[PDB]
């Protein structure tokens, strides 16, 4: 239940979900290192997060392009060297550059998404895992997506790669349980971030998501932060290998239909293939 | 978020249910435990009263969940206690026989079905009515790893718990519009009185440990922690989930009770020969 | 691989069961159809006899699968016909009521449970006994997309069919050592007499089509084709599978019967208000 | 039920499963193009496959490195131009170069596996799909693995990438159903090929697989070929988006434990992380 005097690494800690997770931990008295691509945002987030955690919290940043393994490895060394032990990780770094039919998918955009999500995650887990095993245990939380649990027509590499990441969390849980390192995935549904204010505020797509979602609201960053913190905590010490949706129940229905956005740009025939 | 709230816990007289009740009482909640054995329910109350005051309170009503009318009466009693029912943790259920599918004791199978499938439906049906009228709540059904991974020779148990998990998800679909969340927890091997048979066997104990990534057995607190989280406002966007608390055993397989069952049935019987 | 073999088909008097029976007869198999309605079973026999000779043959026995003794008697009859039972396609089952979980007709729910959970177990239990003694076989259980994707307001149907799918997998685990394969098929919307309500509604018909990647409704032949493949030696390394034949509807969602149910129950009732 | 006068593309058609699938189709009277990396094997397989299909069958090859999209696109043009229509695809090309703990995984080997399985599959599906949509429909069958359905400790990228591929088949099925293009995945268990005679014939690993497998035998290439042919055929014309194991029921138990092979090479501590 407590996080005081524990140290965590948070990737994509500069905005959206990662920032919320970092906020939560620092406010609970944890030491956090946030890593991400943009030193501007990272620095900004740090001065802000520092206001929280008058409760013993601490915050640091290291700019890191997680598609380069050396940079990931260095960041993991630094967070571990901070107090000597790395208690956990929340991996929120990851992206999506594709939107369109599989038959016309931009292969460079696809390959970038694979590198970021699949390889990026592997580097973070590989190196974080080494220290958590040496430290006598810990908890790794991967942030996936409902795109992995429910097909999102025209999202190309997003759900494909997030499915890989979910499998990698389960594989690692299997391998690392003997070392008391728990590994779990969270798949958020529609969460309100500045990143996705186009969708959340659009009449057609907000309406489609709402019809797919049993609970009558959209998600919030705090919803995902709460699950991550629970899974990092000792209250989940027998929970590993799980893949858990924080999505208002959307996985019980279907992924969203982005027709209304895409039909005027691609035409209906392209959306069922047909080049 | 437990302090000013009231919860129903079925099967609250021992094991998982009792742990859940104890955690909620400790947090300041009011809890009504119900179950078949009045001696055990009354004893659990006396024990849990010791968890005293964050202002928590505990009551019991003997209830046979195979009887819909008694179940509805229990739901009326918990609801009238402070005027609103905030959540349910449904731990009542079990099974009565290990053996090959070809030798299933049909009356025991029917009993397990009645208890697990029908009993869960009645609790859900009437708890949902009140949680809808009251403006929302959280229903947690306790299932088992027997539903997620085949347990050879467990017959009705895994079958009925899979039915229950589907019910939890169907109910989440139907009830989300009324702010009633419904989730399932599947425990792995949890240390209780009900598990002394696995405990006394080197073969069975070893088999579970080999099937379990984390190098320990589960505790009732582990399941109680998950249940409380899912009841809390910290899980307010979580519904329709089926979540294992099992040390990662679902990543491997169900246990193999061959060592125990071979001397009773014979090897041929365990692959269906009569 | 059907020519010199004998199969039991439950619910063989109409719909999916009858299609399955017809395909097997056409291929030269002997088929016993069983079911509750003797007029319909007898009429199906007369029809299927027309499928004549690749040397195929068809018989019927009226059987109430909620009675284990009648079920065992049907399994004895099919087995004694040519001395070995090679497989089963279990299509008998159904449901009796659409409505919110908060207004479930408990007697109809129990009936659906008895028919689907208990009835399937009896057929499986006794068919498995003979298929084990005979040196192997293939058991195909027919389930439904209601088990793979929540169908709001379908109550016991999806719940019980999920129980059935778990049973198929448990039985595959137990019985593989005796070369008895057990698999489940989940059909989507299939064109039969049982679906005229969806057919007559623009709203419901449109909703299914929107939920279905392939731009057509399912046919009984589609399900019969899958069943035959799974019975065949071409599927000899396939067991424990649960396979949809649904035009890809499982990739989207279950149907939304709101248009039909709103005028009966009201909108508030459909989210659990009583 | 028939395959006469239909044309199919088979990737990895030069050995193992692909060769068996190609054999099956040609023998049933189909035209097949087999593609793969090694022109020696491809040519060999063609002269052999030509003996079969006195029943109207036809066989061709094009050497193709499926990690290069241009080469994949050319092969798809050629098979389609052959008779004017491409009726289906069975995608068996794919590999696995990793064996060891996630904490010590060779990142170059990992990245190669991702490129082959994830990107390779996408290229094949993208371009094959274009023609099948234009042709009025068809059937794409992806060959995955039980490594995707059940965690295989120490298999690193194999199950991770095969999980991605399964998701991609489901996404494509969702997108392309409107065009009558069905897309499905097969996950084989232990299949006897020359590739894996080390495992299938080893006492410890054969024994472990056998205990995990309800049916008392190992798989055969014909078992997978039969499922693929059924899914290509009109007898499966309402079957799309499915992910189907041909594994003797192994998915009901667990993936294999390669401890006996790996412990003497890595030590027990490395196998639970600990570098
Ligand atoms: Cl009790
Ligand atoms: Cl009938
Ligand atoms: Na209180
Ligand atoms: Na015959």
């Amino acid at each position: 239940l407590s996080f005081q005097d524990r140290t965590y690494l948070v990737t994509g800690g500069g905005s959206g979900i990662g920032k919320g997770v970092a906020a939560g931990l620092v406010a609970a008295g944890a030491s956090v290192m946030i890593v991400g691509r943009n030193p501007d945002k990272l620095a900004g987030a740090v001065q802000e997060l520092e206001a929280l955690g008058a409760n013993g919290g601490a915050i640091r940043y290291e700019p890191t392009d997680i598609t380069n393994e050396d940079e990931t490895a260095r960041a993991v060394d630094a967070v571990t060297a901070w107090h000597g032990r790395l208690h956990g990780v929340v991996h929120c770094a990851g992206g999506s550059e594709n939107i369109g039919p599989i038959t016309q998918v931009d292969s460079e955009a696809w390959r970038r998404t694979v590198d970021l999500n699949v390889n990026g995650t592997m580097y973070v887990l590989k190196h974080a895992a080494r220290e958590m095993v040496r430290g006598g245990g810990g908890s790794f939380v991967g942030i996936s997506s409902i795109a992995a649990s429910n097909t999102h027509r025209w999202f190309g590499a997003y759900g494909v790669t997030k499915s890989a990441v979910d499998h990698l969390m389960q594989l690692a849980a299997d391998e690392l349980g003997a070392s008391w390192v728990r590994v779990n995935s969270i798949r958020p549904g529609l969460i309100r971030t500045d990143l996705v204010a186009a969708i959340t505020e659009s009449a057609e797509l907000s309406s489609d998501y709402a019809m797919c979602t049993p609970l009558p609201r959209q998600g919030e960053v705090e919803d995902v932060a709460n699950m991550a913190m629970f899974l990092l905590s000792d209250a989940a010490s027998f929970v590993t290998g799980q893949v858990i949706n924080v999505d208002g129940g959307q996985m019980l229905r279907r992924g969203p239909d982005f027709s209304a956005m895409l039909e005027p740009v691609f035409g209906r025939d392209a959306l069922r293939g047909l080049v």
